[PDB]
């Protein structure tokens, strides 16, 4: 299956799909903290990526037609789509689909909208090496960053520079089984969910966001790197609909209560 329900509603509501890559327990706030601030009654699904290993093969618009397949056969209709970080190109492309296999087009919210490059790839990676230097061991961590910052020093382009990560990180992974006496499954679990993220993410880069984004209201946090904040200011205007923001970090703009009650207003 292809979504989850996260948020129970009328038999026949209008439903709202939420786009982004699950990690429960992550740091950063989530649709579930949006959901649990919304309106009740709001029927809410959220994605779920392909089962691990079968990411791979997959396109965006692979990606985008599972989603997409999985609403049509459901006979839903959509209210609105939402999309967070990267989700927001997926939520954006299904938004546009759906507007035209739909009588009424749903509406689209964008909450820090990113199209991922080498960049926002590169802090990715650091930042799941990182969070993991204590189940990978200081070895495998240590040299996983020092292969990512050469990978990332060299190759200029997302889908490159993607494939060598995940290349490295899958090296860190049966590194920390030799050495740092991490379990086999465990690790096999990581590298698979790291490459998964990855495809996800580059797979999100390829859509194009200029177009999908034009009828998208944005949700942005204060994080200066994060969403439509580098942008100047002229280019954020011309790239979404409309653009709220709220003075919290990037990582809680999904439980903020705020946002939630912007939310609420732009779904009614």
């Amino acid at each position: 299956r292809a979504w989850r329900p996260i948020a129970g509603g009328p038999p026949a509501g209008p439903l709202v799909l939420a786009v982004d890559f699950a990690a429960t327990g992550r740091p950063e706030a989530a649709f579930a903290d949006l959901v649990a601030r919304l309106d009740p009654g709001t029927e809410v699904w959220e994605s779920l990526q392909p089962p691990l290993g079968t990411e791979t093969g997959m396109v965006a618009e692979d990606y985008v037609t599972r989603w997409e397949e999985e609403v049509r056969a459901s006979g839903r209709r959509i209210g609105a789509v939402l999309g967070f970080c990267a989700g927001s190109a997926f939520a954006g492309e299904l938004a546009v689909r759906l507007a035209r296999s739909q009588p009424r087009s749903p509406r689209l919210v964008v909450f820090d909208p990113e199209s991922p490059t080498t960049s926002t790839l590169y802090y990715q990676f650091r930042k799941v090496v990182e969070s993991l230097a204590g189940v990978l061991g200081e070895q495998a961590a240590r040299e996983a960053l020092a292969e990512g910052t050469a990978a990332a020093d060299r190759i200029g382009d997302v889908e490159g520079l993607g494939a060598e990560l995940v290349r490295v990180f899958t090296a860190a992974g049966r590194a920390a089984c030799a050495a740092a006496d991490l379990d086999d499954e465990f690790a096999d679990e990581l590298t698979a969910t790291y490459r998964s993220f990855v495809s996800y993410l580059v797979a999100a880069a390829a859509v194009d966001h200029v177009k999908c984004w034009s009828g998208a209201v944005a949700v942005s946090s204060a994080t200066p790197t994060s969403g439509l904040n580098p942008l100047d200011p002229a280019a954020r205007a011309a790239l979404v609909e409309r653009e709220l923001t709220f003075d919290v970090h990037h990582a809680d703009l999904l439980r903020d209560p705020g946002v939630a009650r912007a939310v609420a207003r732009l779904l009614a």
